[PDB]
């Protein structure tokens, strides 16, 4: 179990943040 952070580039007009968990 566990929690992290993760980013990627979205559209094409800025990025996005998610925090995946397992």
């Amino acid at each position: 179990r566990g929690c992290y952070t993760r980013c990627w580039k979205v559209g094409r007009n800025g990025r996005v943040c998610m925090r995946v968990c397992t």
